């Protein structure tokens, strides 16, 4: 009774979990009635931004690779606040997946179906045991690459998402998981210096550095963005056609644009800085202290 169920799901803006960042997994069920249970290896974040006065947006990011091909995904959704003219709150929702091997795919797809979270659903983790967890259900943007390749092996189309604990950015010098200057994100620095905070994000392909200002905070730390100005972003070839999204939309952004920062540790003790772009075509840096 889906359609039923949608229907009422449309009436009020969609079921979110609370404001931060998460751990993503991709999960596999053998029936529409079975439990899912999550897929080794197939692990990524998630970040489900502040609601905003008009829409919430969240993503979810994979990247998996499988003999010299990576695969990655990202899947963003936007959620309307206020109520639309058919008395509708409208839900879109966007996965990007690239494929680079010897060969290069890119699926992009969006949908606007409104029932795509579940609370509290039985998911059999890792190690056998069912657990409960939100569960997003991104079926609908699809799951195959168009020759008929899944884009991740066993994958559903649902998504479990865990809570990470998350510190306080502190004063620190890290590395998107990079390096000569032709990659799309560089050196991150970040001060905190009682409280207040600044993020600065070296952009050696655009040739700049973008610095953001905020408070520090558990969770997510909101920060406003400048030095747009003295960037070029552009279309590359030497990006993926992920990055070149982020590209397009770096290149509309102005000053003031807003990001969401947080800090957390990996399996390793190794601190993690997350620094989110929320409507900025998935735009999301990950960096390692350093
Ligand atoms: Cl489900």
């Amino acid at each position: 009774m889906e359609k039923a169920a949608n229907s009422i799901a449309k009436r009020v803006p969609l079921a979110l979990p609370e404001a931060g960042l998460y751990q993503a997994n991709l999960m596999s069920r053998d029936g529409d009635k079975a439990t899912p249970r999550m897929i080794k290896d197939l692990d990524g974040l998630a970040l489900v931004y502040p609601k905003g006065e008009t829409v919430q947006h969240w993503g979810v990011w994979v990247d998996h690779q499988v003999g010299k091909v990576e695969t990655n995904s990202q899947w963003l959704g936007q959620a309307d606040q206020k109520a639309d003219k058919d008395g509708i709150y409208p839900v879109q929702l966007i996965r990007n997946s690239e494929r680079l091997g010897t060969s290069t795919a890119l699926s992009s797809v969006t949908n606007d179906h409104n029932l795509i979270t579940f609370q509290d659903q039985p998911v059999i983790d890792l190690q056998g045991k069912e657990i409960k967890r939100w569960v997003f259900d991104f079926t609908r943007t699809g799951t195959k690459f168009s020759d008929n390749s899944p884009i991740y092996s066993g994958f559903s189309g649902h998504v479990a998402v865990t809570a990470l604990t998350t510190k306080a950015v502190t004063t620190a010098s890290w590395s998107a998981t990079d390096s000569f200057s032709s990659e799309m994100v560089g050196k991150v620095d970040t001060t905190n210096n009682g409280g207040k905070l600044t993020v600065a994000i070296e952009f050696p392909a655009a040739g700049c550095t973008l610095v953001g200002e905020g408070s520090a905070t558990a969770g997510l730390s909101k920060l406003t963005m400048t030095g747009f100005g003295k960037c070029n972003f552009k279309q590359s070839a030497a990006a993926t056609p992920i990055e070149n999204l982020w590209n397009a939309a770096l290149a509309r952004a102005m000053d003031n644009r807003v990001a969401y920062v947080t800090t957390f540790t990996a399996d390793a003790k190794k601190e993690a800085l997350v620094i989110g772009f929320p409507d900025t075509n998935g735009l999301l840096i990950t960096a390692d202290k350093r």
